[PDB]
């Protein structure tokens, strides 16, 4: 699956 | 380059 | 905000 990252602090890295 | 990520785990980051 | 990483040698990550 692709990996995208976000800042929201924390990283959350959700997958597609 | 761009790092463009993958997980299948084990997550693999390729260059762009 | 999404996160985009550059391999520049280091990893830069720049927020969108």
């Amino acid at each position: 699956a692709k990996l995208v990252a976000f800042a929201e602090a924390a990283i959350i890295g959700l997958m597609v």
